[PDB]
């Protein structure tokens, strides 16, 4: 068998309030079947919002990033501030920050760790450029990023600890990653964790789906034996995320 | 003989919703009778609280940062979420933003731009490291980084325009800045602008103090002809912070 799904709306630096409470009507309002977790990742601006409407009890909000700790950091969000406001899943090392916003192995490590610590819920993310998996490199670079995470880590931390492999090779290349190729890296992962950690913690682990994800092709996917949920990015704006879930079969 | 002064608390990174709603009310209770720019500086994640709960004529709430666009950049948070989030003020081009999130002033111009072509009523920081000015680079480094935003706007557009001088090199480095040092980076701002730009502006102009404000040096230092109010860090999340505002006439 399989762990327990989670389907992911990252929402990222989108929205309106009026065009939020819509969704999270829809969501609200839809009643899911099984074990899943629904996790929702809004602005920090609109944190509030969704936090005082979504209902659902197979929801959870999410912030989209953070910094370890409150200080003088301008225009940042630490961890503590968030707990505060009562928010424990957060999602770190998303693609979008290494490639734009510098956040390094190193980086997305020490967040990790930190969110852990505080108690966080952390999705992490990982996943190799075109130019990288061009070359051949995938494996380095999974691994690379995955270990980076691990030397902090205590086997304790794990069950904490949610792996979301973003093929970003397909984002926005004009390149299609099959099933065939998801559950190949998806494989790999699963392989370091099994060895490197323990084959309990590997079995217990859910790796997420990082590339586009829709509708459609959500079935397919999902029923690889190593895809363990969704990341959702698009979809989750509109009302095909209710699809995706119910991928979660 | 002096445009309006404002009174900008930074909270930077900050707070608690307990913590801050004490500060909220006390700043709601304070007496203000001149003609002041209150503005309070919250963390993405703060701005509903403060946002209905602030109740002062003489304040308004502004964001510590945004990007100009929404779409894909995790995370992040943009000019047109706030926009309707009904945040009119935001500060930009913040010292430690400049110093540890990749903030070039071809980056802090752009951002600038943006706001002010939606709408904003921006605080954009300048100043110079102790680096710099030891070297003696100061107007070289001040007319450069003040150039690079004017680049970009109208005239017309200063009308929606506060500079705050960041006294960088004597922020957290051992060293203190008199007023006369105050006085001499602000009145170089003054004159740049006043030249390149047309005195009618320049006098318009209000060039805030970002050194190490608080209840005893405010009035010495609002004291001088250039300091138009100030950016405050450290008493801004105390209640001297009154004594700041007092302290602008
Ligand atoms: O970053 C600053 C300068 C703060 C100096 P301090 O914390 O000593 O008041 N303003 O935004």
């Amino acid at each position: 068998s399989k762990p327990q799904p989670i389907a992911a709306a990252n929402w990222k630096c989108n929205g309106s309030q009026q065009s939020l409470s819509e969704l999270i009507d829809l969501f609200n309002s839809t009643s899911i079947n099984h074990d899943v977790q629904c996790v929702v990742a809004s602005t920090f601006v609109h944190l509030a919002m969704t936090k005082e409407r979504l209902s659902h009890p197979k929801f959870v909000i999410a912030a989209q990033n953070a910094i370890a700790k409150s200080g003088a950091f301008t225009g940042e969000v630490s961890l503590p501030i968030l707990k505060d406001f009562g928010v424990n899943w957060i999602v770190l090392g998303h693609s979008e920050r290494r490639a734009y916003y510098g956040e390094t192995n190193e980086i997305v490590a020490d967040k990790v760790a930190a969110a852990v610590a505080s108690g966080f819920m952390v999705i992490a993310c990982i996943g190799e450029t075109l130019q990288e998996r061009e070359s051949g490199r995938t494996a380095v670079v999974v691994l690379t990023q995955i270990a980076a995470i691990a030397k902090k880590l205590k086997k304790a931390d794990w069950a904490k600890v949610v792996i979301a492999y973003e093929p970003v090779w397909a984002i926005g290349t004009g390149k299609v990653a099959t099933p065939q190729q998801a559950q190949e890296a998806h494989a790999l992962i699963r392989s370091w964790v099994s060895s490197k950690i323990g084959a309990d913690v590997r079995g217990e682990l859910r790796i997420l789906y990082g590339g586009s994800v829709n509708g459609k092709n959500a079935r397919t996917l999902y029923q690889q034996r190593d895809v363990n949920g969704f990341l959702v990015g698009g979809a989750s704006l509109k009302p095909e995320f209710v699809d995706i879930i119910k991928a979660t079969q």
